């Protein structure tokens, strides 16, 4: 028959989803994690990937945040890796129905947890002689573009919608005893958030809530532009994390 891929069909049974329901089991997760860990932090300027690959030798409980859409599994971790074939899997098929459903460009506190994907190329598009696996936690940051266009009525919730699912995010990964995460801007971009008030959103968590529950997180936000004004937005809130 045919030829059994590696590690594609465990990453796919192994796909977690997490319900809007599980927010008190989250938290609690999180809560136990606090104050276990000397936190490092910094923020780079490298792909979700290349700090990724750079790391995974460093620590085998890694995760990356995918910044993806919340009706389809302008581009996400999807790219060069083996994601879509874990996002397709039958357990996470209520992120999509429910987001599409939800007609509300906050979209809804769903969560998918993808463990061991592979990458399977780098930066530029090139093979990788070796894949390198890791887990993905994929969660749409609240479109806060099509909420101003949309239901202008929205705009003043989409600050504590994205405090909430990031809360929710860092408890997904102390709740598979996740060691170093790959976090970034979030949202930014095409769904208009503001850089600076994402790295306040993630800062005020790790200082508070998540303080000491991560071994390590890495904020990889890519900037080329001239004036570096997301890379240096994330610098600028996140100094005092990043202290060695």
């Amino acid at each position: 028959g045919p030829v059994r891929l590696p590690g594609l069909a465990a990453m796919r049974q192994g796909t977690r989803l997490f319900t809007p329901e599980q927010g008190e089991d989250l938290r609690e997760a999180l809560r136990r994690r606090r104050g276990s860990f000397q936190t490092t932090c910094e923020v780079t300027s490298e792909t979700t990937f290349a700090a990724a690959r750079r790391l995974r030798e460093k620590a085998s409980a890694l995760a990356a945040l995918n910044f993806a859409s919340a009706k389809n599994p302008e581009e996400d971790l999807c790219r060069g890796s083996g994601l879509y074939f874990s996002l397709t899997s039958p357990q996470a098929e209520p992120y999509y129905a429910v987001n599409r459903q939800s007609h509300s460009a906050l979209y809804t506190d769903h969560l998918i947890y993808s463990p061991q994907v592979p990458i399977f190329r780098d930066d530029a598009g090139q093979l990788l002689p070796a894949p390198v696996p890791v887990n993905i936690i994929t969660a749409p940051a609240p479109n806060a573009g099509a909420v101003a266009q949309s239901r202008p009525e929205q705009l003043p919730q989409v600050l504590p919608t994205l405090r909430e699912r990031a809360r929710r995010v860092l408890g997904v990964a102390a709740w598979m005893e996740q060691t170093h995460l790959v976090l970034g801007a979030w949202g930014c971009g095409v769904f208009r958030n503001d850089p600076a008030g994402v790295a306040r959103t993630f800062r005020e968590l790790l200082e508070g809530e998540a303080q000491g529950a991560f071994e390590h997180v890495t904020f990889a936000v890519l900037d080329n532009h001239p004036q570096h004004p997301t890379l240096g937005a994330f610098r600028r809130e996140l100094e005092s994390l990043c202290l060695p």
